[PDB]
């Protein structure tokens, strides 16, 4: 079937939709812009074909080793109290006259209404439940990309995908696949399993898949593959009918509605709004990819994945043969409605490989012994920050990438210097603020990083020093590129920062001490002093 047909309603804004940026972190404004609905046109182009898929026994024997494992998994109903409990302060509002925060109240109203719509799911599992559809607002830097589609249901129905199904996803996708799913591991714990898989053949290789428009890829098909999955686990009766309900009313498709409440059109892939969707995405990328791997006879593979974000580490059978084999792969992927964004292609260095946006590099800590730490190219991290601090947001891209990216040179000299200038300058260290984790939101407070870092990281995070050539250019030059001040100015500013914090004692001169003791020439002695990392909710509205 056709992913997506349209009736001609545009993709239309809620407010204001700035597409430009209104300095001392750097100076190239015209290089940051904002995607807008504006875009909206040239991805729905994109995202919008036919689907041919053709299965074989690769595929069957992978679902059936999968549905195995599935069976050996219980998961309980979820309460109206708790699934109101998960929901965002800022979630957005039901059309049926109640807010996220009346649902976290348990006011009678929106819980009465919950109560209905689930009703409504027991009784009838065919009529297609209206989506909202949305151009995304995210910021890159230029050198340019059309808005992403935001797909996504009411909150009363989002309540009860939240009883249907929280406990599933946050549980099966680690039982089904074991240590290729991607978000068991934090940081520091996905680089340990890259770096080991990687020393354990004896002649590696290892690719990237990127998948084009994946959630376009994702048929009817698979998604019912995906239900049958779930209901392979142990469940209460109405939860499995809860289940089928939800997937034939809301997972397979249904209708597209504007801000404006037109038709927009009707969609027969997956939603990037819902529960199931990371999950989902997971599963169907690891089934495909599983099979595509077996297909192109791929000597003892293991995979890592994070929704459709693939890597494939193996064992080489030489450069020609290894060329060859993934061409076939590829073949397969496509086969399965998985054709390749940029073709893929095999590296031998760990190093080069990029998964989830990122790569393995090494440094070396007080002592001098060798230190693997995650990284990233820091080019999307400081747009945002240049924006975040510019526009007033109630989400922080900084904080998380301060948290994920701690080791980093980027992260320590640059994200962690200018946020705690502006935070000792505006008197707001006490604050928390919210940042996304693996699709979640957390609560944090800037003031307990170093503790973060500590329990994510261990104290090398806080003295790491001969960072690699090629990663110290790919900084550098992303700093002239954005016209950010180079790292001797950061070194200067974060004397003075670190200076401040030191003076306040308790955590800010703790934050002080550690987080900048890379940045004065005689260093202090640096002693010791979460469900985070578990499973990925990107797209399903969750908060902890
Ligand atoms: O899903 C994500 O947004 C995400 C995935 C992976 C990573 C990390 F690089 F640490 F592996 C970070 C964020």
């Amino acid at each position: 079937s056709m992913s997506y047909t349209w009736t001609g309603a545009l993709i239309t804004p809620c407010a204001a939709e700035e597409s430009k940026l209104p300095n001392s972190l750097l100076r190239h404004h015209n290089m940051v812009y904002a995607t807008t609905s504006r875009s909206a046109g040239l991805r729905q182009k994109k995202v919008t074909f036919d689907r041919l898929q053709v299965l074989d026994d690769h595929y069957r024997d992978v679902l059936k080793e999968m549905k195995a494992k599935a069976s050996t998994v219980k998961a309980k109903l979820l309460s109206v109290e708790e699934a109101c409990k998960l929901t965002p302060p800022h979630s957005a509002k039901s059309k049926f006259g109640y807010g996220a925060k009346d649902v976290r109240n348990l006011s009678s109203k929106a819980v009465n209404h919950i109560h209905s719509v689930w009703k409504d799911l027991l009784e009838d599992t065919v009529t297609p439940i209206d989506t909202t559809i949305m151009a995304k607002n995210e910021v890159f830097c230029v050198q340019r990309k059309p808005a992403r589609l935001i797909v996504f249901p009411d909150l009363g129905v989002r309540v009860c995908e939240k009883m249907a199904l929280y406990d599933v996803v946050s549980t099966l996708p680690q039982v089904v696949m074991g240590s290729s799913y991607g978000f068991q591991y934090s940081p520091g714990q996905r680089v340990e399993f890259l770096v080991n898989t990687w020393k354990s053949k004896k002649n590696p290789m290892g690719f990237s898949y990127d998948t084009r428009c994946f959630d376009s890829t994702v048929t009817e098909n698979d998604i019912r593959v995906e239900e049958s999955i779930y209901q392979c686990c142990d469940l209460a009766p109405e939860a499995r009918q809860a289940i089928k309900s939800l997937t034939e009313r809301l997972y397979i498709g249904g209708p597209l509605t504007n801000s404006k409440g037109q038709n927009c059109g009707y969609r027969r892939c997956r939603a990037s709004g819902v529960l199931t969707t990371s999950c989902g995405n997971t599963l169907t990328c690891y089934l495909k990819a599983s099979a595509a791997c077996r297909a192109a006879k791929l000597q003892d593979c293991t995979m890592l994945v994070n929704g459709d974000d693939l890597v494939v580490i193996c064992e080489s059978a030489g450069t020609q043969e290894d060329a060859a084999s993934l061409r076939v792969f590829t073949e397969a992927m496509t086969r399965y409605s998985a054709p390749p964004g940029d073709p893929p292609q095999p590296e031998y260095d760990l190093e080069l490989i990029t998964s989830c946006s990122s790569n393995v590099s090494v440094a070396h800590d007080a002592s001098g012994k060798r230190v693997y730490y995650l990284t990233r190219d820091p080019t999307t991290p400081l747009a945002r920050a240049a924006w975040e601090t510019a526009r007033h947001t109630p989400v922080n891209s900084w904080l998380g990438n301060i948290i994920m990216y701690a080791p980093t040179l980027w992260a320590r000299m640059i994200l962690m210097t200018h946020f705690f200038s502006i935070l000792l300058a505006q008197e707001q260290l006490e604050k928390a603020l919210d940042c996304q984790i693996y699709g979640a939101c957390y609560s944090i407070e800037p003031l307990d990083l170093p503790q973060i870092i500590e329990r994510l990281h261990g104290l090398s995070a806080f003295s790491l020093h001969s960072y690699s050539p090629g990663e110290i250019n790919r900084v550098a030059s992303c700093l002239r590129k954005l016209g950010v001040p180079p790292l001797r100015v950061w070194r200067h500013r974060a004397r003075s920062v670190r200076a401040r914090l030191l003076s306040q004692g308790g955590r800010a001169a703790t934050c002080g001490k550690y987080l900048f003791n890379w940045a004065v020439k005689t260093k202090l002695k640096l002693t010791p002093i979460s469900g985070w990392f578990v499973a990925g909710y990107s797209g399903g509205d969750i908060y902890h």
